[PDB]
């Protein structure tokens, strides 16, 4: 892999998002949607040999139902967390060392490293009051704090109104210094965050 996005999602916009019903109340908050180890030119790793094989702790799935829900239903949270690793966590070796460390990793850049999206955007003064707001709004307030880097936006359009849905950080090999995220979405999609009216 190249480099790596850490993508959050908005759990009151994911739940308006499309057939799928959540089953469980969503927050108006931005928890984990993915930990990826990514390339710059072409399609991301997926699904890479392991080298261990490793059970999580109780401990360790009590912050993840908190960071890492399943918000579509909490009861499918071990299977969804499995195919995490499986999918993304085992193509980061060695910076990702195992399962365990993936989890643990993706909690250090949430909380140790104040990557929570929520609280970033509470900084800069935008709380979820449902407001429409211009997106360089929103992107000047992630920059802030995140080194200055570009962050990746996704939207979603219901009827007449536009909402944030996603924000993703990117960040080097290492995973310890943030970069801007290449491959941004083109206006033409229906993911696209258009410049103003993005409803947060
Ligand atoms: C990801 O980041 C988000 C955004 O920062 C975190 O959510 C935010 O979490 C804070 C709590 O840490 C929460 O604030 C509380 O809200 C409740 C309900 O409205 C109040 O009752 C609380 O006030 C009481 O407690 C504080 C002590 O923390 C005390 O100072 C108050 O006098 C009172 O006893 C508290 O409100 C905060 O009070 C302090 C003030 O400075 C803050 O402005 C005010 O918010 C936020 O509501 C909550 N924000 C959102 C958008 O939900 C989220 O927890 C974090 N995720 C993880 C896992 O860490």
């Amino acid at each position: 892999y190249d480099y790596f996005q850490f993508t959050q999602q908005y759990q009151l916009a994911v739940c308006n998002s499309n057939r799928t019903l959540c089953k469980d109340p969503p927050d108006k908050l931005f928890t984990v949607h993915g930990l990826w180890p990514s390339n710059m030119v072409g399609p991301d790793p997926s699904k890479c040999p392991i080298k261990n094989i490793r059970k999580r702790e109780k401990l360790l799935e009590h912050q993840l139902e908190i960071i890492w829900p399943n918000v579509f239903d909490r009861t499918k949270n071990n299977l969804f967390w499995d195919k995490e690793w499986m999918k993304h966590g085992s193509c980061g070796y060695p910076t990702i060392d195992n399962e365990n460390h993936y989890f643990e990793t993706v909690i250090k850049m949430y909380i140790s490293k104040k990557q929570n999206v929520s609280r970033i955007l509470s900084k800069a003064k935008i709380e979820p009051d449902g407001k429409k707001r211009a997106l360089l709004d929103i992107e000047n307030a992630i920059r802030n704090g995140a080194d200055n880097k570009k962050p990746k936006l996704k939207c979603q359009k219901k009827g007449t109104t536009t909402e944030l849905v996603e924000i993703t950080l990117c960040s080097d090999k290492s995973g310890e210094h943030f970069i801007d995220c290449p491959h941004p979405f083109e206006p033409i999609s229906p993911h696209y965050c258009p410049t103003n009216n993005i409803k947060y």
